[PDB]
């Protein structure tokens, strides 16, 4: 996408996030493809969730789709410190563009399908850019059933960081990174866990595929959010369309960019202190 | 001690951290006691390596002794983000006013003692505070011998801070937080190898005591700093013993503090993108 805006947060509550696109505002999930970058190599993806970081950002229903600390009961949302390991790590992307439909779900997902994008992780060895719009190559990709929702998990990293031809399927990492799976697969049951969400219970009986159901679950991905933009294809459109990138929507307002105020930086929120909690 | 004074920088080599006691400067190591709250309870500690860093800040050899980012070859020395785990957790104290005494190792440390003070670290549920003068109880006390020299592990705690009257051994912690142990252990060998340390090799066959052999350590170290500020004592004085807390030394220049220039706190100074590596 390029730069973006930051609106002075950072917890608060206030903390607006705005990519911008060039010379001018943007949008996730719409305003960024995916299928970019050697349509035979990868793909662009975007991130609101650096490692290590009990804060959890998304974005969707604002406009242009903007990360946050999603709330519920009136305040941020904070991922607990689960004892092993710390806050947030993995990074998260989401490959926007895509739509994860609450039904359809294919075979092998009862749960059928969710709202919310897709969920990337990138295990890039520089840290992550809270919407820091950078390439990379898809991995393997995980699955987990949770609240009757089909979530994938997708392995993304920096092309332009070490180990990209090192880098090109599950197996991998395993020489390279021989502990970020496992290490993945769990850590996301307690995350809900000290919330009052228990467990969650991974797919697949708990195994992951390569990049052949990565490439295909992200290929199945965009599609399902582009036979979406049509108009009023999806029977349930909760959310911006929006899209000044395809003047075949009628919703492109290439207007509702210079309408996005000015970014608005001011400074990192303090944490409660009872964020840095190892629950174990 | 009290509060302390920030020398702006963090990393740049400037960063000079003077912590401050009451109205006017201090000495860590020096004019930091430690049986001080309830005799019969525990002391105080200082910290200069707050959890998830890859930063390492000592304190000796400068006057009143304060952390810093230790060099050897022109350069912050920033310890590796070992895979499992982040940059550096634990914390970290330094009980001062004891002293390693290279020689006289007591039954069960040949690598006898070494010369930095004492390391410490607390499981505080709140981070480090750089310099932060908290109490705190002790718990176990861990032991490795590395490079020939006799090194120990305390294990404390912000007595003020929860599970308090929860932690007051070893056996606990396993309970509370089993997996502190072991994931101490370690750590500390492969901390060296990604910079040309291999490993290390715990002491006790590898198995650490309790509060028992800490206090025990933890007194015999003051101790064996105290009859040294005598005077010649030691035949090896090699540091900054002035301290304006014991007008019985011939090195109490209560004036030592006033000369200190005030704080100039500046800027996290950014950090090499080079540490944040999981190296495995």
């Amino acid at each position: 996408t390029y730069t973006t805006r930051q609106i002075g947060a950072k917890n608060t509550l206030e903390y607006k996030v705005y990519i911008e696109k060039d010379g001018k505002p943007v949008s996730a999930f719409h305003d960024i493809p995916l299928y970019a970058d050697k349509e035979d190599n990868i793909f662009n993806m975007v991130v609101e969730i650096p490692r290590w970081t009990n804060a959890k950002l998304e974005i969707t229903k604002e406009e242009t789709l903007n990360p946050i600390i999603q709330n519920t009961k009136g305040k941020l949302r904070f991922v607990r410190n689960c004892f092993p390991h710390h806050g947030y790590i993995h990074n998260y992307g989401a490959f926007p563009q895509t739509w994860e439909d609450p039904n359809v779900s294919h075979p092998e997902t009862k749960a059928v399908g969710d709202n919310n994008p897709i969920d990337v992780l990138q295990i890039g060895e520089t840290i992550a850019y809270t919407g820091q719009v950078k390439e990379v190559k898809a991995l393997g990709i995980m699955a987990l059933l949770d609240e009757g929702e089909t979530d994938w998990k997708v392995i993304a990293i920096d092309i332009n960081d070490p180990l990209a031809p090192k880098l090109n399927d599950i197996e991998d990492v395993e020489k390279y990174f021989p502990g970020l799976l496992r290490a993945t697969d769990e850590w996301f049951r307690i995350y809900k866990i000290p919330d009052g969400k228990p467990e969650n219970q991974f797919a697949f009986s708990g195994e992951a595929k390569n990049k052949k159901y990565a490439l295909d679950i992200i290929k199945e991905t965009h599609n399902s959010w582009k036979q979406l933009i049509a108009g009023k294809s999806s029977d349930s459109k909760g959310i911006d369309l929006t899209n000044v990138t395809l003047p075949d929507t009628p919703t492109y307002s290439k207007a509702a960019s210079d309408a996005i105020p000015p970014a608005s930086p001011k400074a990192d929120a303090p944490i409660d202190k009872s964020i840095d909690k190892w629950f174990f």
